[PDB]
């Protein structure tokens, strides 16, 4: 049905008109989730499950309380809030690609694509979009904001069943979202986590991406610098498992929503600088559950197995020549000093922050928006 | 029960034990098997060579077979073997045993690993009582459940627990049975680490045979072995890192659904074996783990290597085996180790290589396993 929505006017010059989209999880799925949460079994007490500092992962107490709270979690109000933002799909290379957008009425608004990672989603950027739409009407908005679901995530389909799919494929498909919207003349990319790999690939390989801002630069100490990571030794189990046995873990965590909550909840707890509320965790895990995201979402991790000859960020093949900005958040998983980041591209913008961790947009929306705006205004050349 | 007479000289009488899972536990299992949801089709789940783990089709078929799986006959077979428990350091320690009537029978402890259990050794015990009566049996065979596994309780809730603790507790099973004058240990997987610790640190353990020597390097077969070891190190060690760094997360996640546990453990029975392990055997092991809440209690050993020591356990002079040491090479072990490697880790007096068999040597090749065990004990036992 036709639904007028503010900020939803497709930019002049779009070559393909996207299909309007709204989230409508069925009543039967909501009923089922409540049942499956209730009946999920909990592990018995163990020494590891009793460590309140989470040294061995989530605690039994956290999970029991989360299970109890999930019983009274109501998806419908969250879904209504999601549906207050314009959403669309395109069909690209046989994939359905979902995206949230705020479109400006200005002919020459600066197009920006914001790229989530794992175990996130477009939800990470909704607080930022709220700030944007409160400050700007469609008529005063300086930017077009596109927040796509990567292939395999939430309402995006795929990846394909019959061929391998990697970060370069991901970037090619996301670039086509921007091309379809008429942004061949230029857009800015912003990324964290896996989205920072995608954003780097867009900037290095795709003409339409003119500049890139990252809040994550997964790297070791660069070899070109002559003469703290609890993450490589203790925090990388999920990477090895996702990268070597994605089918096993995907099959395992499809069985019960509480299995999925255990695996993903650990990361929302440990990776954030600002504490992420339980409701936010439940919202994201619930969305992953309804859309069967997890098994489809982990294809990127196998690019690290066997270990590449050079890390992606440390490879001249992926050095960013276009204008490159970086924001340093102190509770990022591998915080990278400016001298490190500078070895990986033409770094024209640097901003450090006193607060915030891995989920920068979700934890510190105003800092994230201030940085993004400042970067685009500094580098955009018309 | 034949083979159940406690050896003379035992200083603690063990308590007889039988498995009797309640109908309520059986039906809770079937409820949660039926409640489990399947993954969507994925590229990774369609790879028949299992390059990314189990296939979705294997899991769906295994779940369907589980709905028709009858625990009662498997339980009756378990209960056909003498079983006991001891209370040691506040833990209930379960064990299977075959006791000889010979007064000076050689005592042997067989040590399972993860994701195994005493079930791994039941084919060997079957071969033993088919070959020997209680009067001709040359050995006392003890097959304990490690702390945290199946019918053994623990590990403690309030303190850390490691391989040296495991070895100390297992040694006390043998001491309780009167074997302070000497026993032989045999181990694979984690049981190979326990066996090494017994031999190095515990007076009563007089010799040790291993079918696993997790180590790095200190011809065509050596080439095929190196390729397998590299595959295991590069692609097979996710479970080690996850168990070793986030045991509470994975323990909680897989406890929620028996089919989650089946996915995680089934992958290993498929990939680690040389001889194909029947689905029924996988279901029996995973079912036993489920009824006893084994998985979250069973993975404490993995964190010993985080952070990694500069010297792996087998390669550390602190753990060099000076007592008589035997090794059997099975080509589909996870890190197949040539003799020149193994010899650097102990007083290797016995070496046997096999054409067939992988990681679960006793379960896959019970006759080879028993032949090696008899040959090693006869070679090294000194009264």
């Amino acid at each position: 049905e036709f639904m007028a929505l503010a900020y939803s006017n497709i930019p002049l010059g779009a070559t393909v008109i996207p299909s309007p989209f709204q989230v409508h999880i069925s009543d039967e799925q909501i009923e089922e989730l409540q049942l499956l949460v209730k009946l999920s079994k909990l592990a018995p007490p163990t020494y590891e499950g009793l460590q309140q500092d989470r040294r061995y992962g989530i605690t039994n107490e956290w999970l029991a309380n989360a299970k109890e709270a999930w019983k009274s979690f109501d998806w419908r109000p969250a879904e209504s809030r999601i549906n207050s933002f314009p959403q669309f799909t395109y069909d690209i290379e046989g994939l359905t690609i979902h995206f949230v957008a705020l479109f400006s009425e200005k002919k020459d608004a600066i197009p920006i694509v914001l790229l989530h990672g794992w175990p996130g989603s477009f939800l990470e950027f909704l607080p930022v979009l709220t700030s944007i739409r409160d400050k700007y009407s469609p008529e005063t908005l300086p930017y077009h904001i596109v927040v796509p679901s990567l292939p395999g995530y939430t309402f995006s389909s795929g990846p394909p069943l019959d061929v391998n799919f990697n970060g370069e494929d991901t970037a090619r498909v996301i670039n086509k979202v921007m091309l379809n919207l008429g942004f061949e003349d230029g857009y800015v990319a912003q990324g964290g986590d896996i989205g920072s790999k995608i954003g780097r690939i867009l900037a290095v390989d795709h003409d339409a991406c003119k500049a890139v801002h990252l809040n994550c630069c997964y790297m070791g100490k660069p070899s070109s610098i002559p003469d703290a990571q609890w993450f490589a030794t203790f925090g990388s189990g999920y990477i090895v498992e996702h990268g070597t046995r994605p089918s096993t873990i995907g099959n395992a965590l499809s069985t019960s929503p509480v299995a999925l909550l255990s695996w993903i909840g650990e990361k929302f707890l440990d990776w954030a600088g600002e504490t992420i509320p339980l409701e936010t965790i439940l919202e994201s895990v619930t969305l992953y559950w309804f859309t069967e995201t997890f098994p489809r979402s982990i294809y990127h991790y196998r690019e690290n197995f066997p270990p590449p000859k050079l890390r992606h960020t440390e490879d001249p093949r992926w050095y960013i020549r276009k204008p490159f900005g970086f924001s340093y958040y102190p509770m990022e998983l591998v915080p990278t000093p400016r001298a490190w980041v500078e070895t990986t591209g033409n770094l024209v913008f640097w901003q450090a922050h006193e607060k915030g961790g891995h989920f920068a947009a979700l934890e510190r929306p105003q800092d994230y928006l201030d940085d993004l705006t400042a970067f685009c205004e500094q580098v955009w050349a018309g």
